[PDB]
């Protein structure tokens, strides 16, 4: 029984978000619980406050025509309970609902750690018989309490983009609105945990510079060696496959190959010093020694500027 | 209460993707998020539009009859909220809903990480007291929103094979309509991730080629062997266990027996190098230092042709 | 309501497998999704093709007494979906259902990964004023589409055992149906990917029977039994904790035997030959080299025959 | 509408274990598949065989009035089926559900793997306008079916304690009945994939005292160290946290210590052999030789006794 | 359609935990399962004991008007089972449920394993149209039973909030109550499996201070470091990842810096005596003996001071 109409129905969203939390890096998914705010005038509904009864009538939902709006991006439709259907004497219909979904929202992890992310929230309505268009009362759209946490990361702001992207969708109109929750991680706990220890190892790793023995060497570089392909498995399985090139990725990389041709520096000054030939071992191990730490630093001069200041 | 039909009722079908999510390797399942879309004549419901009320009418599922329809290839029966019915004068029914399914279709790994997929979904319907034909109707069927992303694949096209297959089961015929979505693996990551770490330290391996210490090689060669022991169950536990020889279960076969043979060499030459007999060492470790990399790249030229160009 | 009986009420089941999946190892169960089919003669819903109406009735579960059919080992009531229910002029009734459920099954590790095993679907009903007992219509039991695949093994067949198991439990009488599937793992991926590399780390191993190098041999021998260690685990964690002994359970075992008395040797050797007696350390490890195949082949050969052959 | 009493109403309760699988150590739960029974006497069902019907007349649960039964130590309230509800002439109801739940009961780890544990489910009754108390029929608790098992586990045993805790919970009667399930682990697997292989690798350590080079023990010595970490990791990990000291945790604690001063030794030694003072190096580790396995024997014989023996 | 009122509805709150279990570190969640009970005068119900049967009068919850009472940090709506509704003739409502949630509340790691949480259950009601005030009845909210365990924590208390807080939540005012349940951890299974073990390795790399080679140097130093790289992430894997710094992260990154300079030293020794310094090399290398535990003493004071002694 949609209201009968000479122009567009304006169904009036908001968002507030209770509880928010489960980022899955991984799935790209996460868990928002919140309330879920409509309303609209169905003048079929309007009534006169001293003649009819009191100020608002409250229906159940069986009762009143209300409009199906579906998220868009979520797994499975949202688990909500219906909190209250009010009536105005105009014919205004306030309706709140407290829903729980997880929404499938895209990530961008080419700065990751240091990534900062959008999350959407979509909201769909379709028309049949009469026009739906969905638009956002930013005064029950403001969205969080104070005590809204989403683990591992610092939350910027919840807010709503005005006006709704309306289209044709099987032969239908469809009013689609993007709710945008921005989002920073949280990077320090990375730091400890792994961007200092790969240094550590990487450092311990060349510490073979200043020595001549090959099988000290040896098992040096490839001690080190080891513990980065466990930092870099370590890393990856909490990331999802990308098509791109991440931040660390990049490092993680990068460090392989620093890895791979310390290895050939190691050997070289090994056949070298076996070809009796220590002027031309040694030189090389002193020109290393410089020039591991500065092509090292320059190349992640080189790649942050990349990722970051580019 | 079927419509009371002169011959079969075709079911005319349409799937229009809203999400994809979740492919699992293992399980070999992938998740959908869809409109599915139903229309048939039922000239029971034929109605008069002067004469009654308004152009279409619309019911709720519980009013008309509704031809069961049900997905072969399914974990659980899909979860569905109906979005419209609506009925055209003529008798004409157009159904929609909205479903989520974690589809079950197999997969092949004989070119992964470069392997292509075509995932099917299935719908049946089975026939009682007149027989019901299901098929597409493109025009509903046109399938992926264009943000629809399978994370880690690309998803090159949905269509569907318009001529059903039409069979007996249990005596009475039933009706399946096979919809096609093709994808192909992203493999860029692993590149970085995978690939060239492996080579790398097979490389690492060979580097005791150009040395005479059986501590030294032993303790190379061993050592990559192990972080190889590490990359083939970190690539393994992450595939389903197949029949077939997939392309990198090939290539990481082929790279232990490239190992062991390094382990049989270095074995070889320090011995001959105990039994006074330098000349043949040296000249076997020359030689190796040229014929494993030459065996190498004709093993992965034979191999890819093998896999791919075959 | 049920058919008010002369004799105890004959229940014709069967199934058709659709879809088989998740084998878990772990725990034991299995996920299948089928057609149950019921037949059972109640005559109070007999009829006469030319007064009443025509042919065939159909009818809403509610309408009709119906047999409850409940699954014997599942971890929780099967998910069913009906699918059809008809009645003959003469009181048959055909039912049909579409299920889902996990069922639970005991598995045999004894030859694993080489091993076969028959899974079981028990369905039993419970009789109430009238008895019941199931039995199976052989040609409805066709069990599987050509279509159903159950990851990493061969399907055998799939059967009923047609004479069912009619006992007493709390007071009633309740009768049982044992539905068969029997299923072969396919052991090829287990070749490349675990029994293979467990012998060349072996063999690797040996290689310290041509070495007098006591650290290249300690350093050798427990890298290897490292890589030993972490096969044992990659195996032993995707296996339930049997009472028994499996055959690679056997085989990663005696294994661990080989390492220890190869350790023994290096060691012995060592020793012997910093006392000055080489003579005899020698001859000690020239020995290995032949017995350690030796009796390596021999185990095999014995435990091979006493697991299979036996 | 409860039964019009004149005295509290006993209700008799019985379970027939079905199913039993999923005992979870780290959760401390396990899952279950039973009937329950439950039966008691409502007068004002009573009833005349002659001049009513037939001699025992069956309902579906809300036209009867059903006591609230529920378990007091689950996560969720149980997924029931009701299987039957049979009326005596007099007035005897008799109630059959088939149930599944995972219960939470504590698992007492001190022994493992050699512990035994009992299970337990409890049920609770409230009372209202009369007292219920809940009282056991052992005709209808008896046993489990003989093919009820527990992975890994050994059943022993599945009885009830006869008296109810009645007792006052928020100013009304509770009665509760404790079901208990006895079952030992099956320590069998443990001895292969975990005991042995630790005591190998302690022994493998200890071969370090018949060797003079500081090298090959350092190597021997901390590689063996590396693997019962590992080991030690292994089995924590599918442990619980306890505020107390397992078996194999004391034991695993204690190896850490035999490595601890194995390494003290083997530095001690290198440090006198440089001090050329090789007289006592060689005689500390002869002595060695002997203490550690029997400090090591002694220590498990005391640490056996202290756990198990009392 | 609340009871009509010339004041603000009172309903009284009680929760008692019956079963508590799953706290979860990285989701900061933790599951319970209580009675929630809740009472208010509805005067629409009141009624005389003698003309209408009995004292007091039962209800099913769909006859009565019930508060929609919300949990506030919980990720979806509670499962719910209602277990007594009783009126007394006044027109006082006593309901009775037993409910099961999974809360989320944030977890303080600053002091882990050593850490003390309290976590939070929030209870809102929402006004319309008459205000609602949550308050809490003490003798209901006793809350524990004496058998109330969390795996891994011991219970100090669980309490209430008096007052509520009432606010404003899109133009109607709400409800909020706090309810306490005060846990501290038991970090006792921490010492014999993380931090102990720590220290051995952290000790057994010292021992390279009582040593002049260099090999035998770094194949303990790097082994070590090895070990306490699988330590952190054996201990980073169950928790999650916090802005801030927790005390056992604190420790384990302050060993890395010991395991760095340790290396340093080792390579710089090594150096001075390649170099035919030997003299201070040596003398060196006996500060460190002393230097090492000292500073390391002393840190972990400065550490334990500063993370408790605040
Ligand atoms: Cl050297
Ligand atoms: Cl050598
Ligand atoms: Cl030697
Ligand atoms: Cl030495
Ligand atoms: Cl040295
Ligand atoms: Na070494």
């Amino acid at each position: 029984p949609p209201p009968i109409a000479d122009e567009p129905l304006t169904v009036n969203t908001g968002i507030y978000l209770i509880e928010c939390y489960s980022l899955d890096d991984k799935a790209e998914t996460f868990k928002v619980n919140a309330f879920l705010s409509l309303s609209w005038k169905d003048r079929r509904l309007a009534f006169d406050p001293v003649r009819s009864g009191v100020r608002v009538k409250t229906y159940e939902p069986e009762a009143i025509w209300i409009p199906e709006i579906r998220f868009v991006n979520v797994e499975n439709a949202r688990d909500a309970d219906v909190v209250d259907i009010s009536v105005s004497p105009d014919g205004t219909v306030q309706y709140l609902e407290r829903f729980s979904a997880r929404v499938l929202s895209p990530l961008d992890f080419r700065r990751y750690p240091f990534d900062s992310q959008t999350l959407h929230i979509y909201l769909i309505v379709r028309s049949v018989d009469t026009r739906n268009i969905v638009l956002a009362v930013d005064l029950e759209k403001v969205g969080k309490n104070d005590d809204v946490f989403l683990t591992g990361w610092d939350i910027e702001s919840f807010t709503a983009v005005v006006k709704p992207a309306n289209f044709a969708l099987e032969d239908r109109l469809e009013s689609k609105l993007d709710y945008q929750l921005r989002i920073s991680r949280q990077y320090f706990s990375y730091i400890p945990n792994i961007i200092l220890p790969m240094l550590f190892i990487l450092f311990i790793s060349w510490t073979a510079f200043w020595s001549t023995s090959y099988i000290a060497n040896v098992t040096l570089v490839v001690s080190t060696l080891a513990a980065h392909i466990a930092f870099n498995i370590l890393v990856e399985t909490n990331l999802p496959k990308t098509p791109y090139m991440t931040y660390t990725g990049a490092i993680i990389f990068m460090i392989y190959l620093f890895y791979f041709v310390a290895v050939i520096e190691v050997t070289v000054q090994h056949y070298l010093k076996v070809e009796s030939q220590p002027a031309r071992a040694a030189s090389i191990t002193r020109a290393s020694r410089i020039a591991f730490p500065v092509v090292f630093l320059l190349a992640n001069i080189i790649l942050a500027f990349l990722f970051f200041g580019f």
